[PDB]
């Protein structure tokens, strides 16, 4: 591939290490090509720190120049991810904390302990789901039937997502995230999904109970919007589920391939919390995060970011960042000593209100997952496992293992 000063990001995922030590190589603030929509992404450590705490850099949509004349419109394939209602995600300033209270409140380590027990019971079901699926030697997803479903029914729990909805939802999810997804049929999806989550709102109000939504609804003055509580919700949900299935299954597919590591944390030489880190810094759930816009002019010494620009933070190339974290970046190593200083979760105000509970999921699910089947091993090399094609997410297609005798 010719040189170009635009990198484009290829929406089939082909060549994810390559996009990502091109996007370090050009960094730390280079210009990139979005399905025909042109950005810069910060691919810097230390310049993400800053532009992150940085206040004219917004959410808001109507900041965008491209947007304001009309260039991008909802037939823009990625334009689910940002042209959405309001919520914790799309607002900035001091409008934003109340949006964010009871959230991060209810998400506190000491809150989800409460949590713990549910947590477990689900952990426990789906391992005896694999037992079912790998008995007689036979090959398993191991997404399928465990990674998937695990944090769609703890985010649920938590929310009062009813059980009976949930394949719903995860229906849904698949076509908004797919970059293959008909643009009609994707808009018809973000319609449905609104609508779902509506009705959940609606629900709630009329018969409260022991959930976050619930929470959110009635807190502890002055009120959400109805508007502000599908909002939260939906994101909630939204990132709950699909970013913790990628972390669970890039920290088995870290660990199976680094089998002297996986050893380290079965014998309690190493936290398995410090294995999560460490794939939160090299293999995590986010690939690109959409999408910043400069209310005005933005001087970082030799270089300028114009007001209305769009920008997004490539966390998985600031994860490789080689200044931070040695010459070794591109290595899984759960020993380094940097391995807890990724910014995976983001930085400043929007950071992430979940970490706690992700955190709590993966210490939960991975131990268990490698006690009860100690054998455990892929079943088709763990290098020709594929990427789905969607761009913003490192979504892995499919962990075909055996359990392994
Ligand atoms: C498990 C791995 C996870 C990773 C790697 C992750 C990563 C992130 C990152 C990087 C951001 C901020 C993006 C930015 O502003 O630049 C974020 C925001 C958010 N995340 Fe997490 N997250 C994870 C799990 C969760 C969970 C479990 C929940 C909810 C329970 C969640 C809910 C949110 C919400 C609502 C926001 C928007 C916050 C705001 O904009 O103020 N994510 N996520
Ligand atoms: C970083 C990440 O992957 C998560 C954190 C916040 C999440 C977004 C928060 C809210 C929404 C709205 C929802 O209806 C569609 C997904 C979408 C657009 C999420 C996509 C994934 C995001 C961006
Ligand atoms: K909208
Ligand atoms: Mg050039």
């Amino acid at each position: 591939c010719p040189h170009s000063d635009t990198l484009t990001i290829d929406p089939m995922i082909t060549d994810l290490a390559g996009e990502t030590s091109r996007l370090r190589a050009a960094g730390p603030l280079t210009r990139i090509d979005l399905l025909g929509v042109p950005a810069l992404a910060v691919t810097g450590h230390t310049l993400a720190r800053q532009l992150l705490t940085d206040t004219r850099l917004v959410k808001d949509i109507n900041a965008w120049s491209l947007w304001q004349s009309g260039t991008v419109t909802r037939q823009w394939p990625l334009i689910g991810m940002i042209d959405v209602d309001r919520s914790m995600f799309t607002v900035d300033g001091p409008e934003h904390r109340r949006l964010r209270i009871k959230t991060t409140q209810a998400l506190t380590r000491r809150r989800l302990d409460a949590l713990k027990p549910t947590i477990e019971r689900y952990v426990a079901e789906l391992l005896d789901d694999l037992e079912r699926a790998g008995a007689d030697g036979a090959v398993v997803d191991l997404k399928s039937v465990f990674a998937y479903p695990l944090p769609m029914r703890v985010i649920s729990a938590l929310m009062g997502v009813p059980s009976e909805d949930q394949e719903q939802l995860l229906t849904w999810y698949k076509a908004f995230f797919s970059i293959l997804t008909p643009q009609d049929e994707r808009l018809r999806v973000i319609d449905e999904m609104h609508g779902y989550f509506t009705e959940m709102v609606r629900r709630k109000t009329a018969e409260p109970g022991d959930d976050l939504t619930s929470a959110l609804i009635y807190a502890t003055e002055t009120p959400l919007t109805e508007e502000e509580v599908i909002g939260n919700l939906q994101a909630l949900v939204a990132a709950g589920h699909e970013t913790t299935v990628s972390l669970i299954l890039t920290a088995v597919r870290a660990l199976l391939s680094h089998p002297e590591q996986l050893r380290l944390v079965r014998d309690g030489e190493i936290g398995w919390e410090t294995a999560i880190e460490e794939t939160l810094r090299w293999d995590g759930p986010v690939i690109h995060l959409l999408m910043r816009f400069a209310t005005e002019d933005i001087d970082l010494g030799d270089a300028v970011i114009p007001r209305g620009e769009g920008v997004v933070m490539s966390y998985r190339a600031i994860g490789r960042d080689i200044t931070v974290h040695g010459a070794d970046a591109d290595d899984f190593d759960i020993t380094r000593a940097t391995a807890a200083r990724h910014i995976s979760f983001g930085h400043g105000p929007h950071i992430c209100p979940g970490a706690a509970l992700a955190r709590l999921e993966a210490a939960i699910a991975l131990p268990a997952l490698f006690t009860r089947f100690p054998h455990l091993h892929p079943a088709l090399p763990l290098d020709q496992i594929p990427n789905l094609p969607v761009l913003t997410q490192n979504d892995l297609s499919h962990f075909p293992i055996h359990l392994g005798r």
